[PDB]
């Protein structure tokens, strides 16, 4: 798949969702660039506002865009499995609020690098940091700790996302996910190693609807 990899590739994004039954929708378009490890994409709730804060669904909104350094380009498990694509499934668990379940189709649809995701959020807490939108609109850097799956015949990574909130405090989303291949074939299954993770959120000025602008560099390590 990675010279499907090299130069830049357009984005296409689909989100579905209901947390504590209140459903919606978010289309994200884009380009990345794997070389660099380089996402800018741009979501719109295409339903209206959006129930929850922007922050909480990032992870949700294509590690396929990871730079693997070349002493590594055999652990990309992500961009082995293209064309044909992976299924990315996490569980989400705000600490001390609701959770998260994922299910997103990832692969190409001829050139776009498509995502294509379902979410279902349970349990939240009416006026919690999430429902009750208390988290800064901002991101930290994170690692994502993988490691390979032998019997499904991928991968599992394990990582905390912490949240800003406007008192000050952090919300921890833990995450785990778990990719598996979408194709027929044997794919790389990867020992131990990490995503190293940034992002920047933005505004539009001449978006008149509630949307995101982002940013995200990731490049895997871990490996020597
Ligand atoms: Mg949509
Ligand atoms: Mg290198
Ligand atoms: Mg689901
Ligand atoms: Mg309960
Ligand atoms: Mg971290």
């Amino acid at each position: 798949g990675e010279e499907l990899f090299t130069g830049v590739v357009p984005i296409l994004v689909e989100l579905d969702g209901d947390v504590n039954g209140h459903k919606f929708s978010v289309r994200g378009e884009g380009e990345g660039d794997a070389t660099n490890g380089k996402l800018t994409l741009k979501f719109i709730c295409t339903t209206g506002k959006l129930p929850v804060p922007w922050p909480t669904l990032v992870t949700t909104l294509v590690q396929c865009f990871s730079r693997y350094p070349d002493h590594m380009k055999r652990h990309d498990f992500f961009k082995s499995a293209m064309p044909e694509g992976y299924v990315q499934e996490r569980t989400i668990s705000f600490k001390d609020d609701g959770t998260y379940k994922t299910r997103a189709e990832v692969k190409f649809e001829g050139d776009t690098l498509v995502n294509r995701i379902e979410l279902k959020g349970i349990d939240f807490k009416e006026d919690g940091n999430i429902l009750g939108h208390k988290l800064e609109y901002n991101f930290n850097s994170h690692f994502v700790y993988i490691t390979a799956d032998k019997q499904k015949n991928g991968i599992k990574a394990n990582f905390k996302i912490r949240h800003n909130v406007e008192d000050g405090s952090v919300q921890l989303a833990d995450h785990y996910q778990q990719n598996t291949p979408i194709g027929d074939g044997p794919v790389l299954l990867p020992d131990n190693h990490y995503l190293s993770t940034q992002s920047v959120l933005s505004k539009d000025p001449n978006e008149k609807r509630d949307h995101m602008v982002l940013l995200e560099f990731v490049t895997a390590a871990g490996i020597t």
